[PDB]
């Protein structure tokens, strides 16, 4: 399942994303897009990519930083 | 290899996206992000991906709209 997630701050790293994504299920791959300022995280199971989204969408975690945005992409 | 798809114009279809990005290569996922007019397409290959965002740029698509942006995801 694939996760977009963007309005990250500049120059976060893809083992920031990976602990921040890992607390809610099996992060598989992450994609940076750098330029975006944005990623890709796939999780083993849509389970997890839902309570991920709902937790993280649109929440300003980390500090001194505009809210991150999670949207969940819908296959085919 | 994955491809960041932005500016769609507005109601593009997954059929209309698959059939735009299989002139290039072998089209494996399309997941739509369509609230941003967005899409994530992954290729078999790399170098298909990487003909892709080339020949995509500036590129009137989809009965002459505006080009899209494509930017390669770099894998971690
Ligand atoms: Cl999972």
């Amino acid at each position: 399942s694939m996760l977009y997630v963007s309005n990250l701050p500049v120059g976060t790293s893809s083992s920031a994303i990976h602990a921040l994504f890992s607390a809610y299920g099996n992060v598989k791959d992450i994609w940076m897009l750098s330029p975006d300022n944005s990623a890709i995280v796939s999780y083993e199971s849509l389970s997890s990519a839902i309570v991920a989204r709902d937790a993280l969408h649109n929440r300003p975690v980390f500090e001194n930083h505009g809210p991150v945005q999670v949207m969940l992409a819908k296959p085919s």
